[PDB]
């Protein structure tokens, strides 16, 4: 019976650590390194489960956790990083949005080709998990990239977007339309070049995406790939929601001049504060042009702005 355990990110360190000579090259889907440790084979994944193997492995794993669980499981590639392990080195366009959870200001969405000869410049700008990056790090690494890498950019502005909205179409499909038009431009003007792979971050599934795009002109369907959290797929797309942050910010410090008022982000309390200050000093219409009208921020607003 080999053993399995969950390691953190300091016991993975330690276990790369420790064990010198780990071997990295040719290893399964989401294994980060193995030990070719005698009479046991440790094999460690970016899930941060570590496989022990062997007549030794009981032991072995006792040195690393205490009540090591024993499983029949072997060190095969993980179904999670499947698709990591083979788009991962590839050029490729990523694509994601932004402001879609934002009452004021547009949907932005992005999209970045990123040819393998930039795949180490992009990612040693620190782009993983760009979640976590502040926005004075977004006005701070987008440049670099966009400087770095062709890009594409959509944005749907408010009175836009309210028009679509009134008539009819879901953030759903406006998504959808605005990956495909974005998609359309970073294509051609990469052009001749072709991308192995172009890598959607999953928002709705793609026979849905691809219906919603039925009346499109053009639509670039070749070898697009729908997946979920891409950010950790492919730098293009960790590059995508970058620069998409960096525009949306952009935009919404156009708007906030263009209104005479600081527009916060998010759809919170001060957001519905800050609209009914507009609708006083400005007039109610003057949301049209910087507001995503239908939300409940709207009608929570106007109540403010007549209670004052
Ligand atoms: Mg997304």
């Amino acid at each position: 019976s080999n053993y399995v355990i969950q390691a953190d990110q300091q016991l993975l360190d330690a276990l790369r650590a420790h064990y010198e000579g780990a071997l990295s090259d040719r290893l399964p889907a989401g294994a980060l390194f193995a030990v070719k440790r005698p009479d046991v084979v440790i094999t460690a994944y970016r899930s941060g489960k570590v496989l022990f193997q062997g007549k030794a492995a009981e032991q072995e794993a006792a040195k690393w956790i205490s009540g090591a669980s024993a499983s029949n499981e072997t060190a095969d590639h993980q179904p999670s990083a499947l698709a990591a392990h083979q788009l991962g080195s590839l050029s490729a366009i990523g694509s994601d949005e932004v402001g879609t959870g934002d009452y004021f200001g547009p949907i932005v969405v992005a999209a970045a080709y990123v040819d393998r000869p930039h795949i180490a410049k992009i990612a040693a700008l620190g782009v993983k998990d760009s979640k976590q990056l502040n926005d004075e790090a977004i006005k701070r690494i987008a440049p670099a990239i966009m400087e770095t890498v062709p890009h594409a950019v959509t944005v749907l502005d408010n009175p836009q977007y309210n028009r679509w909205q009134r008539s009819g179409m879901p953030q759903t499909k406006m998504k959808a339309l605005l990956h495909n038009r974005t998609l359309v431009k970073l294509v051609d003007a990469i052009a001749p070049a072709e991308p192995e792979a172009i890598i959607i971050d999953e928002f709705l599934k793609r026979d849905s995406y691809f219906r919603y795009l039925s009346d499109e002109d053009r639509i670039i369907r070749e070898r697009v790939h729908c997946l979920p959290k891409a950010e950790s797929v492919h730098v293009s797309v960790a590059a995508a929601s970058i620069i998409a942050r960096y525009v949306f910010l952009e935009e919404m410090e156009q708007l906030s001049r263009a209104v005479g008022l600081l527009l916060p982000k998010g759809a919170g309390a001060i957001v519905d504060e800050a609209a009914a200050r507009i609708i006083r000093a400005r007039g109610e219409e003057m949301l049209e042009t910087c507001a995503k009208l239908h939300f409940a921020n709207t009608k929570k607003a106007l109540a403010i702005a007549k209670r004052r």
